């Protein structure tokens, strides 16, 4: 109602992070196994865009590029300084190999 379609999951690398613009929100879109994982891509701290930064799959966070703070995929929540806020993450469901994202 409607949620937005941004790639088929093997267009994905696993551990790959992408960013695609979801209703106007740029978000951070990761593979890791076959689950997929959804946050703004718009680092906390100050001005950066996350899928730059570096994938960490044991971890699952994904690494800032710019002061390296770190966030966990599965739920925005800040794991590293200087990143102290959370950010949003995205309801995301794989459906038929869809990668479905619900919109803020
Ligand atoms: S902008 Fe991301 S840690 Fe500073």
């Amino acid at each position: 109602s409607t949620p937005v379609r941004v790639a088929t999951l093997d267009q994905l690398k696993p551990g790959v992070p992408t960013a695609f613009d979801v209703d106007g929100d740029e978000v951070m879109v990761v593979r890791d196994g076959d689950s997929v994982y959804a946050i703004s891509n718009l680092c906390s701290h100050a001005e950066a865009y996350l899928d730059m930064g570096v994938f960490h799959a044991e971890s699952l966070e994904i690494e800032c590029p710019l002061h390296v703070g770190r966030f966990d995929v599965r739920t925005g929540a800040p794991t590293a300084l200087p990143c102290v806020l959370p950010v949003r993450a995205y309801d995301v469901v794989v459906d038929g190999t869809e990668i479905l994202v619900a919109p803020k």
